[PDB]
């Protein structure tokens, strides 16, 4: 009966063409039919196989636009190029220049900081003093600040370094004074010392204009410190081989509100005694998820304790990979919080202190494994920078939703020559009594220092150590980068629908009839 | 005859599901063709609800790319940080040195700027020194650079503030010298009082480098001012508390040929005696109406003859907010042009002359008035901007066609040392002959101390007082920002077009099939 | 038989709305199944004019992402704004204060540089002394740096230009000392004469970090030029009238590895005395071809020896037309690859030697005939850039793949104050040893200054005259702007599918049906 169901199949079904091909007319008519449904069923699969194609691609869609949703006030993290205190720096002066000698100025002083870097002096100088030309490669990386930033206790650093009280002369965010003990939070860096962020105190509405903004006076000069008639350096704290080296300023990070800066990565400089503007213009981006992109919430190796951003990711998946290789951490990565307890790369191994009195080659030997496990960490370093599956390994991606900005810098001095810039120096000195801060029992060495450079008389050349910042919001509007599934699953369908009604002519209602069709074929 | 019409119909029609439940096979048969029908009708339903979810949506299409079709060259507005003449602040600089009392020096100077100063500092300071302690606030307000501008009649001040003969030495727009008297045009800053704006003469091509580019050099120093042994200040004019306070440079601002600049709130700085290059990228963005976007053509409280800036918008409304509660204008906000002869704030209010001899409480509550007018601007300005609501009650759209442009900032010391920086010098001097300008009756004055200061000798000195500005289009080539909708109504018909093809079957000649149904359903 | 082969076709197509028309019920049956077919067929023919106009559009569909793919290193330019050596300056200086007559002056000089700077002076001051005021515009072109360029030996002025080994004091990329005669390579620019382009020696993943970068310290200073007591020029070299003029510090260019810097319409200015960083955030725009937009794989008017940009194929463009017309080559633009041996326009054209003695009209004819042509070029210049159909004439587009660079601009003074910038002090004099580079035979003079202006007592003053620049890439992720057609051809075909099946209801294996019927009449 498979003649007689096929024939009720084709005068009942609404197949558009095979009707024709049951019900042919001849066999040419057969034979045509049959070509022009093959036709139309090539075309069809060779069209659904690009549109599949497309599809599985996964493509997105990105639309840029400005829109009047607000984001927070950036952070404003701020380091000073001379990294240690002035009176610190001028006492190691004289102390050189008194004698030159490490091991008879151990215990020369009273500053527990300066201790520590004479012990380290005189723990590194007899093997310098002897082995010098023939490893000069190793002693010019154990003379070096992130060197003895590693092996001093940042506790003892941090009090020798820049205070906050010596450094921001005067804040003011918007119309208010800046709650200096509540918005400035120190963080340790292994080359500028001792950092300082600004966190405005909190959704809110951005104001535009630098009157609104955030202006701050900071004092970065270098004119305070003793100048020498010939040229002494200080081991390890003068670093002529740095990219930074003698530079004087302030570096600026510009930054979410809960984000660790990175100096050396991004920022600005600010020279002394010139007032930098900062336009900031928000940015915000928008990203979806696996299928179409790639994009993280979290960071893999953070504890949930920061905004996420794909350069902290990056560099601790660096520090992984150093410490897995290596056995020890870079100082200059970011320390893991999930690994803490991780000595780092540059850390002397508990150095002899019988080191200060003979040069053996013992001591030679514990000097070359640190040299060795530098080396190991700065080839670590490049080699996962080209081996680019490590970094697919880590899982880093870019924020499903970041807030960026942009900077109009700009800078023009700031005390002006004649009575005009006498303002500054009545804010200073007169408003704010800067000098009379420093009026401690353990700070009268720099209060008679700065009572004496900062003296009516020479106004005009001792005001071009500090430095004025202005941070200010100058487009309150955004610019929103999202991104956005170009083809969805209903576009999908749709495409199919116009391609199934084009070529085959057949819908779902009909693909019932062959099921019907096969149904009868099972249980003629 | 219901059985009758449905089997006509049914055998008739070309709806591709409804033959096989009128004409069913069996019960099981018309049990299972309604739920194929059922089926295909609620996946069809709930894929045109999604369709029509993303259709109303009204999404946007944005295209970046770069263009050949030319921009108008921005117009530049400058500011120089010093706000008044040199001539006057020497003469109120020695009548302070001279004698200390304000009411002494109401009639002793021929300028009537100083007399209308000197008048109102002898007006404000009896007060000031009876009262300071107990109302600090009030008196940080009063005298203020601000509140002196606004009580004070701006042809006068512009008279006694910084001239355009005495501010820009030279300017050289593409190869000719620019008509200083034709394209420079003068308004009025509240804080900058007197400053300028360049508009190119003319659409048209823009050309490339900085030779085609506009280039001039202004006197924007402050080394001319007599240096005062001892810090003293002119009240209201010297203002420590302000964020720009005691700057020196100019405040350059780029913006399109016919809009109003806001120097503080955008604008680039520039130090004396630096050349600053301002490398300008064009950019233009085309946005749509109102069902997909927001978008205005015109400001909505402009008066029609200035190109729509979204900032000026923003800055209207805050304003008109703060005429309607206060019942004053801020200084700090653009006037309203269809609300003119609206007092500021900061008015004194016809403050009387007789409290220059008595500091008497009717006085002191004149004063607390003026404070308390300040505060509720103050206030007003600082609600509005958390209180979205009002924002979007202003109507604030982006302009639907935005020419912006983007600057390279740099800087380079100007006058070169040695004879390299004589050309300078002879150009300012010897060729434009800047000291022959000041050779005039009322002027005789500056004369004297432009020859003194800027002699031969002291030339490497002197010069640095100077600056130059090269503004010039970096790439004439356009990135265009064209914002267009994604999904249109025709896209909609062929999305409808499709599903209809895919789940149900019909077509529009088939739901003709369905009208003449229910016709003949009426006439039965 | 007519009606009968219309009335099978009735009966057995699938056509859905012309059996009604064919079986009608009624004549106003007919009429109304009429009329919903030629609504249908409108609606259809409406609906596809759009579409086929959106089409043939060809819209273009722009996305824009963050992608970890890297882009090479940017090549560096830099260009001393002082464009001679310091010794030749000098004796220049020294020569025309003995003795101001340039005719005596022809061979008093060993430096091949001076004697051709000699003879043209003399060749033209005769001319000047005797025509200045009837013809000042002519003397103000002639009496230029770019004329003297173009009329003397390219390999002559080279010797006597600003030197690679005098003009870079260190370099370093990454950890490792530059190659500095592998990888700086000279050209010559009109105006800046000799500059050092950097190439990277090397796809390779990009590394993060000031360290990372590349730093590199330039002399580019003028104090140790002699001074004068009054104001003497050097004719053509000293130009008051250019926009550059007597700037100092260097001019730095950011461009891809392979490309021609532009420094007059692309680069940044650095002063010295200050460390300049250049955050690098690099970007990449993709583009497609001529049916949806343009773009271009390689300069028209190049050699193909050079990665393409906009920038170079407008320049030729432009000098293309300029020699098409004025017959010679401006000298402010490239010459063309293809079309050597042409003089520039600036060229005296053999300008005889007779002229030293006499001014004779014949002489003052060819530099009237040097003037016209740098008129007519002139001229050519600005025309074309209105003459929008001559640069569309030159099918310049931008490149189909293009990397481009953004610049984070920063300043701060190099050298500190103080004991700090001791380091800068010791890394040039100490270690790298600049002063003995210049103990050559030929080199004394340069030697004894530098031995004399940089001693160790004047270090502070003395160091002013370098700068550093630190190029660092400071974001490893790549903006990625890449266009892609909107609309293809299977989207039009879906369209297509979807508007055939909503409004007229025929498909493809039913256009088979008319062809069988109009097989059928025609062999009826
Ligand atoms: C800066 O902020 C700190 C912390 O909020 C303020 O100190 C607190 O003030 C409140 C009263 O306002 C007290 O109850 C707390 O005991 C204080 N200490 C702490 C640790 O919270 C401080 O007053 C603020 N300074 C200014 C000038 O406002
Ligand atoms: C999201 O990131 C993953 C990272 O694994 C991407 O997958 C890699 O794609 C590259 C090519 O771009 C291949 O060479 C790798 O082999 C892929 N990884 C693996 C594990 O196979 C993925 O393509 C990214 N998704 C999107 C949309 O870009
Ligand atoms: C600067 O522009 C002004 C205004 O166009 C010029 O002054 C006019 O010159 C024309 C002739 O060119 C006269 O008919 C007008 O009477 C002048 N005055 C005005 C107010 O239009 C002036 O000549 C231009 N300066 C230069 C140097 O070209
Ligand atoms: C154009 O602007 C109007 C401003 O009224 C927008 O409408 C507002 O949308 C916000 C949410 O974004 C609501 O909270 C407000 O209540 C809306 N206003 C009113 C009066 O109801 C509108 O969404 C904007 N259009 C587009 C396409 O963004
Ligand atoms: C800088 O690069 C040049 C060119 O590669 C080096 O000179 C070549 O060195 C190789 C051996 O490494 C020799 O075979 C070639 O004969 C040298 N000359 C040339 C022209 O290739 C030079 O050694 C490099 N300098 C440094 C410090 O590495
Ligand atoms: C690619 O460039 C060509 C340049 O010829 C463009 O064609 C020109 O388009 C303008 C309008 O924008 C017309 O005024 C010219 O007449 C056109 N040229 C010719 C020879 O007719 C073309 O439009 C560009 N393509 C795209 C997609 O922008
Ligand atoms: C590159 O990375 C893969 C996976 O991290 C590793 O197996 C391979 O050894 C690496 N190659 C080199 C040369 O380090
Ligand atoms: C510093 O402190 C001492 C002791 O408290 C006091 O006598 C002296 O006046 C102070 N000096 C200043 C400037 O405050
Ligand atoms: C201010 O200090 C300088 C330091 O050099 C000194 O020369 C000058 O005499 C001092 N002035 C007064 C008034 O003490
Ligand atoms: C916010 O704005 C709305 C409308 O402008 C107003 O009714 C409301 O009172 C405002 N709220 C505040 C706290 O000012
Ligand atoms: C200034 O003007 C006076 C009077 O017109 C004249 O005598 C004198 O020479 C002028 N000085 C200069 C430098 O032009
Ligand atoms: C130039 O002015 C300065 C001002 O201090 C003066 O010392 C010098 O003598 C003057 N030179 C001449 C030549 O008048
Ligand atoms: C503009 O260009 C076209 C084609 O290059 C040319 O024919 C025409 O003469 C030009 N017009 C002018 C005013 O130069
Ligand atoms: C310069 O060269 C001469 C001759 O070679 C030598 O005597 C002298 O010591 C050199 N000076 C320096 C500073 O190297
Ligand atoms: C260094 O050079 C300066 C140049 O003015 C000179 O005054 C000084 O005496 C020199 N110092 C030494 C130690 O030669």
């Amino acid at each position: 009966a498979i003649r007689d169901v096929m024939t009720k199949f084709a005068e009942q079904t609404t197949m558009h063409g095979v009707p024709k091909v049951i019900n042919a007319k001849s066999s040419m008519g057969r034979l045509f039919w049959s070509l022009v449904c093959l036709a139309a069923g090539a075309m069809f699969c060779l069209q659904m196989s690009e549109v599949l194609q497309r599809y599985f691609s996964y493509p997105k869609k990105v639309t840029v636009e400005v829109v009047p949703t607000p984001v927070p006030f950036p952070s404003i993290s701020i380091c000073n190029m001379r990294n240690l205190d002035v009176h610190i720096l001028n006492t190691l002066n004289r102390m050189f220049i008194e004698d030159d000698r490490p091991f008879s100025n151990i215990n020369k002083s009273e500053h527990e900081f300066i201790r520590a870097y004479m012990k380290k002096v005189a723990k590194y100088a007899p093997l310098f003093w002897n082995y010098q030309d023939e490893y000069p490669e190793v002693f010019q990386e154990i003379f070096s600040r992130t060197t003895f930033s590693a092996n001093i206790d940042p506790e003892v650093i941090a009090l020798a370094a820049v205070q906050l009280e010596g450094f921001v002369v005067n804040c003011h965010y918007a119309g208010h004074r800046c709650n200096k003990t509540r918005d400035f939070y120190r963080f340790f860096d292994p080359y500028y010392f001792n950092c300082f962020t600004y966190k405005a105190h909190e959704e809110d509405n951005l104001s535009e204009g630098i009157e609104n903004g955030w202006s701050s006076i900071l004092l970065s000069g270098s004119g305070m410190l003793d100048k020498n008639d010939e040229i002494r350096m200080l081991p390890g704290l003068h670093e002529w081989r740095s990219a930074v080296s003698a530079s004087e300023g302030v570096r600026v990070v510009i930054h979410p509100p809960s984000t660790t800066p990175y100096p050396f990565t991004e920022g600005y400089d600010v020279p002394p005694g010139f007032s930098a503007s900062f336009g900031i213009h928000p940015r915000r981006n928008i990203r979806i998820g696996p299928p179409h992109g790639n994009c993280s919430d979290k960071n893999p190796f953070g504890d949930g304790t920061e905004r996420y951003r794909l350069m902290a990711c990056q560099k601790m998946c660096m520090q992984h990979y150093i410490v897995e290789t290596c056995g020890c951490a870079d100082v200059g990565l970011p320390k893991l919080p999930l690994q803490a307890n991780i000595s780092w790369c540059r850390d002397d191994d508990n150095f002899p202190d019988e080191c200060m009195f003979t040069a053996s080659e013992e001591c030679l030997q514990l000097l070359m494994q640190l040299h060795n496990r530098i080396k190991c960490a700065r080839s670590i370093k490049s080699k996962i920078t080209k081996n680019t599956t490590a970094m697919e390994a880590c899982n880093c991606f870019p924020p499903c939703d970041e807030v960026s900005y942009d900077v109009s810098y700009s800078l023009s001095k700031w005390p002006s020559a004649g009575y005009e810039g006498d303002a500054a120096y009545f804010d200073v000195f007169g408003i704010e009594k800067f000098n009379e801060r420093f009026n401690k029992t353990g700070t009268q060495g720099k209060y008679e220092l700065f009572t004496k450079y900062f003296n009516v008389s020479n106004r005009e050349e001792s005001m071009k150590d500090f430095a004025r910042l202005n941070v200010y919001i100058a487009d309150s509007n955004v610019v929103k980068t999202q991104e956005s599934e170009d083809y969805t699953r209903n576009q999908l369908v749709s495409d199919i629908g116009g391609q199934l009604g084009l070529w085959v002519g057949i819908s779902l209602i009909t693909l019932a009839e062959v099921l019907e069709l096969i149904i009868d074929l099972f249980r003629l």
